[PDB]
């Protein structure tokens, strides 16, 4: 049967957010809900309620893990702000996962940076490695230099207590660079450290083993890996850091290396090497030894590193030779595939599949089984050890043709906070309405499966503005996906943008079954269908 949305709304998602409607008025933003006026909304994520429903555990399938960032909880709105830019912020309040704790088989902390870090938060490392080295004489601490790991944000990851989950009384507004280092332990900790030791604790309350772990790196913390994984003195102090963070929080059972990535091909500002491959294998080899060291086998804790969703870049990765040298968990980053201002041609940022002749898949055409099948069968890593990301946010494109898949490269892109960017939570306020019982463009959009590589997008004809994004219906194929080949597990990149509704679709793909605040069944189909031709079809 053709399917209609119904006139009601069955499982309301959207919710009012005065400061949210406020700033779409501001001079500055003009940002009108089809995307005709400014191209950034600055949406906060208070727009959604809580969608998550609650599945019955079972350990035989894939597990799902995400990310959770340190500056989410932020919105300077709450305290009146917002006549700036920066004033307007996310507002991920953990609070929503407390409320639903069992969601997350585990929660990735992120992210620490490096002393020696060069990039475009240089000056706040410096500000952190600084504030340590002047505290450390009086606690009986010795000087921290170059590879040693730093948290970003004293503050916020370790005072504050709005959105983090704590109660008021725990904000600590004293903590800063030069007096963080007592409270940096576990039994300490407001901020976000303080939530996710409470999360965890409010997990396992409930019959629910939360696993923690920490990132450091990732795309803008990782200017000095090269450097430090060059220098086996680097490396020591590196290592070293890690095993002290566990120690200072022993709720954490992995470390994350989000180092994007060996050979480069991350940001063009990072220190890069031929032998960053190499040196990896040493980095992790001397890792892999001193936690088991340290911590032994029973108690153990696990590495995971982040791998490239492009061939030509995974491969700069060693990673056979990492898992040989103890590497757990491969976090496959099958995202970002197409990006405004960068990619000639728009595309799909997050796919599973290929479309048909796909090319050489370094600039166009990418999938997320390109890389899986590239791991899998050239380097022979076990299924079990990957796991495949998915979005919680799209790329998009003004101008775009979906005939040509030209666009305006320079033009203004939707965005939540940043050009080219819509983040889930405002996709579902503004562009695509799940609210009636079907999956559906709003305000001029329309939501298109393209047929080629079965993904899905949103487009709006006016201005060609094309939103690449995860739908449920593509983040339960990858949980399918995922659970047919014995993937290790998927995760979310990053939890503080979904309202809920990507883990549910990510838990029904991966076999959970609901133990609802939502009916995801009818989300599930597929919109306008479309044979988007891949580059080379195009080009022939």
């Amino acid at each position: 049967g053709a399917v209609k949305p119904t006139e009601n709304i069955p499982s309301p998602i959207l919710v009012e957010d005065k400061y949210t409607e406020e700033t779409y008025s501001r001079p500055d933003v003009n940002f009108k809900e089809d995307g005709s006026q400014g191209n950034l909304s600055y949406t906060a994520t208070r727009v959604c309620a809580p969608m998550y429903n609650h599945y019955v555990g079972d350990k035989t399938k894939p597990k799902l893990s995400a990310y959770i960032t340190d500056w989410c909880q932020y919105d300077a709105r709450l305290d009146g702000g917002g006549s700036k830019e920066e004033e307007r912020g996310r507002g991920f309040d953990l609070a929503t996962l407390m409320q639903n704790p069992a969601t997350y088989d585990r929660l990735i902390f992120s992210f620490l940076g490096i002393c020696g870090d060069i990039g475009n938060k240089s000056k706040k490392v410096q500000e952190v490695w600084d504030g340590w080295n002047a505290q450390a004489p009086s606690l009986g601490l010795p000087q921290i230099g170059k590879g040693h790991i730093v948290p970003l944000d004293p503050y916020g990851d370790l005072g504050t207590a709005r959105n983090v989950g704590l109660p008021p009384e725990s904000a600590d507004t004293s903590i800063e660079s030069g007096t963080f280092l007592p409270y940096y332990q576990q039994n300490r900790a407001a901020g976000l450290l303080g939530g996710l030791r409470e999360l965890q604790k409010k997990a396992h309350a409930m019959g629910h083993k939360l696993d923690l772990a920490f990132s450091i790196g990732g795309w803008s913390l990782s200017s000095y890996f090269s450097a430090l994984a060059e220098n086996p003195d680097e490396r020591r102090v590196f290592v070293a850091s890690v095993v002290d963070f566990f120690v200072r929080f022993p709720m954490f059972s992995c470390v994350d290396i989000d180092w994007e990535y060996p050979g480069g091909g991350g940001d063009e500002g990072n220190i890069s090497s031929d032998k960053d491959g190499e040196n990896y294998v040493l980095l992790i080899k001397e890792l892999r030894s001193a936690l088991d060291s340290r911590f032994g086998y029973s108690n153990r804790k696990e590495i995971s590193i982040a791998c490239s969703g492009v061939k030509a870049k995974l491969k700069k990765s060693n990673i056979d030779q990492l898992v040989a040298n103890g590497l757990d968990n491969i976090y496959l980053m099958s995202y970002d595939f197409f990006g405004t201002i960068w990619a000639d041609y728009i595309g799909h940022h997050t796919n599973l599949y290929s479309p048909k002749d796909p090319g050489e898949q370094e600039l166009f055409d990418l999938s997320a089984e390109a890389a899986i099948d590239y791991l899998h069968n050239e380097l022979g890593i076990p299924m079990e050890k990957i796991h495949l990301g998915y979005a919680n946010y799209g790329r998009s494109a003004v101008g775009g043709d979906l005939t040509t898949r030209q666009y305006t490269k320079n033009g203004p892109a939707l965005g939540t906070m940043e050009n080219g960017a819509p983040e889930f939570f405002d996709i579902v306020k503004n562009y695509m309405d799940a609210e009636h019982s079907l999956s559906m463009g709003k305000n001029g959009f329309v939501l298109m499966t393209d047929t080629n590589a079965d993904a899905d997008f949103l487009f709006s004809e006016a201005k060609g503005h094309f939103i690449s994004l995860d739908t449920p219906r593509t983040v339960k194929q990858k949980g399918e996906y995922a659970a047919k080949n014995k993937l290790g597990g998927v995760f979310s990149w990053s939890g503080d943008q979904d309202c809920g509704l990507l883990a549910n679709a990510a838990r029904e793909g991966l076999g959970y079954v609901a133990d609802e605040t939502i009916d995801m069944g009818p989300l599930y189909n597929p919109g306008k269908e479309i044979y988007l031709k891949s580059i080379s079809e195009i080009k022939s």
